[PDB]
């Protein structure tokens, strides 16, 4: 009754707070906590840190920490424990390069038990927001380091948070229980079991049969036709949040034929997005015309949408010398046929469905899209090295969008950097991204974001598809299920069946 059963496609992993795969972010967030906490309105609030001051030049920050916090094993949380955690993370700095704060921190030291000083290389504006992320800046008991480090593994995953990992049974389940010695508000739920169920249909069936009480995830959570059916069945409860992030294609500006602006523009008129959403996504998501929705901070720029218009797509291609040979449906220019490879994870049935629609839509305007469905590692490797023509991609949701997503466009080993490599203005874009992150002149900040997002839009780097929502399926006795402000987190501690 105060225990619930739910599911996840894989086990939660070791729960090393400072590493990535195979750690599941939502679970790191259940056990480990930030100095300051992200809120829906976009601010952060005091959390493990009660308060903070900063120097006039914005580069030195001093946090006053709470003095009543214990790790779940009884050991104290204090400035020394915090400082040791920052050291452990930064001893592995190279792996955090995607996150600009990790390049910004020049020093962290405990000034006393309750005072923590962080020194930055520049007045990095998103400082607090990045401290608030699920990883890597959260705190494990230093006693649980291995040889004074965490980058080579941890002992027990001892955090300060409201949940404690009880046991993990590989490929079967993970059990968490409530921290009875939590510094903050006590969760009403005392135990959460995560059944390992990798297949979306099997998750749907597990819920139907009563095996599980709750499903909480993005558009991939369960089949969307089944989701629609569940929402009409009074025996169940379902929810669909307001949109959290964008799903789009990235187009390779550095590889023929997507290296041509005219081709990228034509592709952006070719897809009937509303129909795609109604056909493949059962009408559960929203059409996206821009990289970021207009509701995203800094992103309400009045950018012009490219509406579904096959006639205009064709005219663009013809004008660019992509014409149809006699007897053929696929355009050619300088001998070369208009062929584009679309990469996606092959076992992902939803990605595959959208890919087929996109392929069909583009064929109607004379573009031959070849589907390349591959395993994750192969797709990720393609993203890193630019071996794609078009690839499925998505933004990261709050609090990453837009600043952290944009920041990462500068990093060579990522899809967006690769996709943008063919732009003459790529260096300028990357310089402006660097500038905007350290800008405290609010006017200049908005102008830089406008210029960056406008160039990306006008250069047709992306083919935005939809703004997607979080969805929930639950037994009615659990009541309304809240959403966590951070899109990768799951607010189990706010679930209150009574």
């Amino acid at each position: 009754p105060d225990e619930i059963t739910t599911a996840w496609p894989v086990n939660v992993g070791p729960l090393n707070p400072h590493l990535y795969t195979p750690n599941q972010m939502f679970a790191q967030s259940m056990v480990y906590e930030p100095l300051v906490k992200y809120q829906a309105d976009g601010s952060v609030i005091p959390w493990l840190a009660k308060s903070w001051t900063h120097s006039e030049d914005g580069k030195t920050w001093t946090f006053t920490l709470r003095d009543d916090v214990k790790f779940s094993n009884g050991e104290p949380f204090d400035a020394e424990a915090a400082a040791e955690n920052f050291r452990a993370v930064l001893d592995n700095r190279q792996r955090h390069a995607w996150l600009e704060l990790a390049n910004q921190i020049v020093d962290v030291k405990a000034l006393s038990k309750t005072e923590l000083q962080i020194t930055l290389k520049s007045a990095y504006y998103p400082f607090l927001q990045e401290l608030a992320l699920p990883r890597p800046f959260r705190f494990i008991a230093p006693s649980q380091f291995k040889n004074h480090e965490t980058m080579n593994g941890i002992k027990a995953p001892i955090g300060t948070g409201p949940w404690i990992l009880q046991e993990s049974k590989l490929n079967q389940y993970d059990v968490f229980v409530r921290n009875e010695n939590y510094w903050g508000e006590k969760p009403a739920i005392k135990k959460i079991t995560f059944n390992v169920i990798p297949d979306p249909t099997t998750r749907a069936v597990a819920f139907e049969t009563g095996d599980i009480d709750l499903l909480y995830g993005n558009e991939g959570l369960l089949p969307l036709d089944t989701f629609a059916r569940f929402s009409q069945n009074p025996a169940y409860h379902t929810q669909l949040s307001q949109p959290i992030e964008t799903v789009m294609l990235a187009l390779n500006t550095a590889k023929a034929p997507t290296n041509e602006l005219a081709v990228r523009e034509a592709l952006n008129y070719a897809v009937n997005k509303k129909s795609l959403i109604d056909n493949a996504l059962y009408g559960t998501q929203q059409v996206a015309d821009t990289l970021f929705a207009p509701s995203v901070p800094y992103a309400n720029l009045g950018l012009k949408p490219s509406q579904y218009d096959p006639q205009k797509a064709k005219a663009l291609l013809e004008k660019a010398g992509w014409t149809l040979p006699a007897g053929k449906d696929i355009r050619e220019k300088n001998g070369q046929p208009l062929r584009i490879e679309l990469s996606f994870i092959g076992t992902d049935a939803l990605s595959k469905s959208m890919a087929e629609i996109i392929q069909a839509d583009m064929r109607q305007i004379g573009a031959d899209v070849s589907l390349i469905g591959e395993e994750e590692s192969s797709i990720y490797a393609r993203q890193r090295d630019g071996r794609f023509g078009m690839i499925f991609h998505r933004t990261w949701g709050a609090p990453y969008d837009p600043h952290a997503f944009l920041s990462s466009m500068r990093v060579p080993s990522h899809a967006d950097f690769q996709a943008q490599q063919g732009l003459a203005d790529k260096p300028l874009i990357d310089k402006e991204i660097g500038e905007v992150l350290a800008t405290h002149d609010e006017t200049q900040r908005q102008a830089l974001y406008r210029d960056i997002l406008t160039r990306l839009h006008d250069e047709a780097v992306y083919l935005p598809i939809s703004y997607i929502s979080m969805m929930v399926v639950s037994k009615p006795e659990l009541g309304n299920i809240p959403y966590a402000p951070i899109a990768t987190e799951i607010p189990f501690e706010q679930i209150k069946p009574v």
